[PDB]
């Protein structure tokens, strides 16, 4: 299980493409622990199936390369992530962002759109919740708006992922409407859960005013204030933070909607690989250096959370890999996958020094992107890219005639490292994750 | 390291969709072994990626089901399979059957179309060739033409996979043309290789006559006989074989071209899931009860080969999963995947009983099929299918406007069971497989 999996030499020569330097049996044995996990970090690469991991590596590190973080986890497996059809209760083979996040955080399958509720619209506790119960610290970082499905699944129990704040809930989730005696909108339930560290975007929703409860009349941000939440808005004030706890919880909103993608590149187009020049991704000028990178947020969050002796549970989401995959933008997608990789490196570094940390990197569901031959005449959107190898790689998006390339139901890679990582091996189900995390922590 | 990975109960209830009944740690620990593997069975599902395995499972077993074979191998990982560009020597991200086949059977990357040769055209010994030299028994069974890329890669070193027999070789691989003093076509080199058990289709090439050497004038089929080969053409005669060895090698040719596929169903069409009704596959009425099945051929081979005291190496190929994926034909593709799974079961059953066998199941490269949502208005070819769940599943084939769908470069699953199976876990390269087997067997 040598943690260096790049090609061993000259890929044109016998044995030069090999990634293994020796027999793993001994090494793997030594990486298998029954011992309890003290902390847990779950990295979700949104829409990061094996094709996205492959394409991003080929570009960033070259075909024979190797992601120091993403590719460095010793225990691997694949898992099913199908959802349920609300009415019939039958499987719906292509899950969305909300139906899936609910399963690893809850342990029960649900219909597309549901956050923290089963098909009967019944609530079930999330793992961030139970953790907090047991005494552990909790954090939730993301590069998308916190109201989005992935960060939200940990804290809200809503009937529709679209009920971000007071305005939308009153009409899409009337039974969750605060005025209707419901727990409140995603943003409200988030502010109630009070995880120790929460970072992402979606500041806009915090501007809506609450309609019931104590803080009626006051915007959600003012409520955050009145409730002891420290609010940071940039890289700067973030490092300025020295503690985050139940009386000093940190809440960082680094963008109105989602944060900006790191790379800029043209959108894939019809016969783009043929009628258009190969592209080389460049950095995104719209992104300011004050907006912290996912790795910075992961780092600070790990820093603040590692003080609680009981341990901690942290969930990091490289949100936009899924975003740009829908947008048919190979460069944005790849940049984002590299970004998550840096994030995982930080996780893996802490995990490695600490010893009792269980790191898990996976995705919520597959997506559109496919790596095809350079001469492909495909019916979808395509584009040619100049990889690190000095070769051309062509990516293809061909499952939607609409403005957005759809998700896919193929099972995808799941990798873990640490205490109890052995349960991530083989075929499992996305729900098993919830049970795997809960027992590694001894959550009950 | 469980053998039952099925959902455990009602998938709508909490933990009902779970596949893990406990903690794999000790189970896996107990499956890690480095003792020498006396035998090796390599089951290759042509173009069978994680999307292909998922669709077939969703269909034949239902979303929460599980393949008694394909899904029961405890050790898992993902491997890359990029090819090389002949001139540049740089990676060619999307390999073909020959380059890939050549990688695992030799340990050296090569350009696409090559069999047994590196990019400089130098021949390198295959794992079958080294097994035979070490005294082991060798078997190569496939559901397609024996001259095809996958089975050929083990017995031939040719510059073009198209060099099937005397003719094609004269004009495409003249340097290999026997007349030009070369080793000969794929068919000719196959008869020279003399593995104890060789089974598949592609008998129409054996009808060509050699141009030189001892058997010039004679058809390759006659040469086969003349050289002491037992010729079986159907199930009955196959089952009748009492022994297969170096003095009594078995040659089974069950079809002119590829053997017939198991299932039938229409080809996917533009907007097929919209304009058309759901499909339900039916068995192929063209398939003569007399044509043996992959599982049957896998079984006999195992029976005849398991007689050599030293041990054996067998390679099995579910050829048409790929051919049907190309042909945008779900029913044929899924059927062929169900077919490989039966053969896998036969392998695993032997493996568990014997206890010193290493069984590996994977694919040469990823393919085109995608599992998309029912209302997907895709730009390519789609089709709706009635799955075991009584739910509807849509499959999309949207990477080519030609009459053929293409392979893809995404890294794909590889699973193993037995001595040295731990060398599959994590990220590895397709060439590493060669080295894993070579070490497992003790080939020098
Ligand atoms: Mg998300
Ligand atoms: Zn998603
Ligand atoms: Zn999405
Ligand atoms: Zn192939
Ligand atoms: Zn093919």
């Amino acid at each position: 299980v040598l943690e260096n999996r790049a090609a061993q030499g000259n890929i044109t020569a016998p044995g030069g493409a090999r990634r293994l330097t020796g027999d793993q049996t001994a090494a793997l044995r030594n990486s298998l622990s029954d011992k309890p996990a003290k902390n847990i970090i779950l990295l979700i690469g949104d829409g990061m199936g094996d094709s996205e991991i492959t394409a991003a590596r080929n570009y960033a590190e070259g075909a024979g390369g190797f992601f120091k973080g993403i590719d460095a986890l010793p225990l691997t497996g694949q898992y099913t992530h199908y959802a349920l059809n609300k009415k019939t209760g039958k499987p719906d083979y292509v899950t969305d962002s909300a139906a899936s996040a609910t399963a690893w955080s809850t342990g029960v399958k649900t219909y597309n759109g549901a956050l923290g509720v089963d098909i009967h619209e019944k609530d079930h506790p999330t793992i961030l919740e139970m953790a907090k119960a047991a005494g552990l610290a909790t954090g939730n970082v993301s590069t998308a708006e916190l109201q989005d499905a992935t960060p939200a699944a940990l804290v809200a129990h809503v009937t529709s992922r679209k009920c971000y704040g007071p305005s939308a809930t009153s009409q899409k989730c009337p039974g969750n409407a605060l005025e209707k005696g419901g727990k409140g909108s995603i943003t409200e339930q988030l502010l109630n859960a009070r995880a120790d560290v929460t970072l992402g975007g979606g500041a806009k929703t915090f501007a809506e005013t609450a309609t019931a409860g104590e803080w009626q009349g006051k915007t959600l941000r003012e409520e955050a204030e009145a409730r002891g939440y420290q609010l940071v808005s940039d890289a700067a004030s973030l490092n300025s933070v020295t503690e985050a706890n139940q009386q000093k919880p940190l809440l960082g909103l680094f963008a109105d909607g989602n944060m900006p993608v790191r790379w800029l590149g043209p959108k894939a187009t019809y016969h783009g690989n043929i009628d258009k020049p190969a592209v080389t991704c460049t950095p995104n000028p719209q992104r300011n250096d004050s907006v912290p990178t996912l790795a910075q947020m992961t780092d600070k969050a790990i820093e603040l959370l590692s003080k609680n002796e009981k341990g901690f549970f942290l969930q990091v989401e490289g949100a936009s890999i899924d975003k740009q995959n829908h947008a048919a933008n190979p460069c944005g997608q790849i940049g984002e996958t590299v970004d998550l990789d840096e994030a995982v490196q930080r996780a893996l570094e802490f995990a490695k020094k600490e010893g009792n940390t269980l790191v898990i990197v996976t995705a919520d569901h597959a997506h559109a992107s496919q790596i095809v031959a350079p001469d492909t005449k495909a019916p979808g959107l395509t584009q040619a890219l100049n990889t690190k190898d000095g070769a051309v790689m062509v990516m293809s998006y061909g499952n939607s005639e609409e403005d957005s390339q759809e998700h896919t139901g193929s099972q995808l890679r799941i990798a873990a490292y640490g205490p109890h990582a052995a349960n991530v091996v083989g075929l499992t189900d996305q729900t098993d994750l919830f049970y795997t995390m809960k027992a590694a922590l001894g959550l009950k």
